[PDB]
């Protein structure tokens, strides 16, 4: 479906907008930056990928999605080496990316089985993953761990697509309403000051 | 056999408390105890399952596995939320994963091959693998590294159910003597002072 | 191929040297020196072989391989405990060992599939994935950010195996050059200051 392959690009792209801000703090250079980003960009589809016995993974495969990190990490080094002051949104970042793929994760986990429990855990992993990847290489307590509503929106995000597939919802629809409450859910969370 | 369905469930519980225990003494809510509870008693059987080629991972569709993860850690919250002084025995209650796992784990790898170095490594990994990745997450050096004879406990305790095996021992049995020789192992390295 | 066979096992004890010299400077003793060594030595290749599907892992199969990361960090620590004051090369030993698994790393994933961001990226991965799991369990941030060139050298190593096994380069030639490529530049960073 459109909306499966757009969130894919969708949660590239923003999962390496937060692995590249997320190095640019840190003081890393061109290289590093590239590094972190690539890695935030694709570790939650391979980690995902892995648990569900698709090897070898979609992301070291199909030429766009590397490319797409790539790209989108040297754009994120390029902006905040020329703005070195303009504000460096890496939990906005986050969180959509956090919303593509628990969406498109529990997709790609319902096409192997109907299993409630694969579906929501699986779909959550593959949604937090890169940014734990992120926060492990960084040297600090994950995002997972510090914010006290995140990892359970993952799984509430997944757990929403399920239920809309389990009621024969059009695929293109269960991953919007998804990607939705995922994200808006995290909105709340950070603009209501929940996680404080 | 029904002494490997009972260790698994020792296992899942004893380590879902022992990483339940540590975000208690992190500060972390009640939402990030269950993330580390549950992280800390499933990651040792998903990694498990991934070396041997196995998925989905029992522990993502076998529902009673991470239905008990979240129970326990979710007791282990309000235990600690009502009597906050009390001693809090994360060491204990990881030494007991230890042996649950370290021989089922070898259990499992024994199934697939006979072989020695794939039997003792993958139980041992089995065995520490939910504590290393608890320890990650809570961003500090693990007990693998910390405590001299951690690791190499396990990996006796793996050893000894493979040569019990080895020697047509009745599964029941080379179990429980490796569970018992594990957990052994642990008291008096804790008891006597070995690891300082 | 001897060439293959040789760079795994230059591989796994020039990697086994640098974890075991990494426990060393923590203040670990034997059996956490030895810990460290080993999976430092074999963790690359178990997450290649994951990677692509390869289970169970070679490194955990083939008796050799352990054998040879268990006596190359056993004998690192005993040099050490007798030779308090002389060098430590970690960063010289990781180097011998990117070179050696940025190679075969690449070969592996090149006999799986011709597709080059498979092969540039699993081989890189091959190549530093020790060396990060060192740096994980160490606690501190990996060489694979803190090194400008470093991950890159290893992604250019991958991909010079690449384009020699396209251009029909024999499998001994292709490897010797492509290792000989990622030690000269990571020579070069080091010793020119690359990177500081
Ligand atoms: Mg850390």
């Amino acid at each position: 479906s459109i909306v499966f392959d757009i969130f894919n690009y969708i949660g590239i792209v923003a999962f390496a907008i937060s692995g590249a801000i997320k190095a640019v703090k840190k003081g890393m250079d061109l290289l590093g930056v590239l590094v972190l980003g690539f890695s935030t960009a694709l570790g939650g589809g391979i980690i995902s990928n892995l648990l569900l016995g698709k090897t070898p993974p979609t992301n070291l495969i199909y030429y766009p999605y590397p490319i797409t990190a790539f790209l989108a990490s040297l754009a994120t080094f390029v902006f905040y080496r020329i703005f070195t002051n303009v504000g460096k949104p890496l939990l906005y970042a986050d969180a959509i990316g956090l919303g593509a793929f628990a969406s498109s994760g529990a997709s790609l986990a319902y096409s192997v089985s109907n299993n409630v429990i694969l579906v929501v855990i699986v779909g959550a992993i593959t949604a937090v993953g890169g940014g734990v990847i992120r926060d492990i290489l960084s040297n600090e307590v994950p995002l997972i761990l510090t914010r006290e509503f995140y990892a359970t929106t993952a799984v509430i995000g997944s757990f929403v697509y399920f239920i809309a597939s389990d009621l024969s919802v059009p695929e293109d629809v269960a991953l919007i309403v998804s990607f939705l409450i995922t994200l808006i859910l995290r909105i709340l969370a950070m603009e209501l000051k929940w996680e404080l």
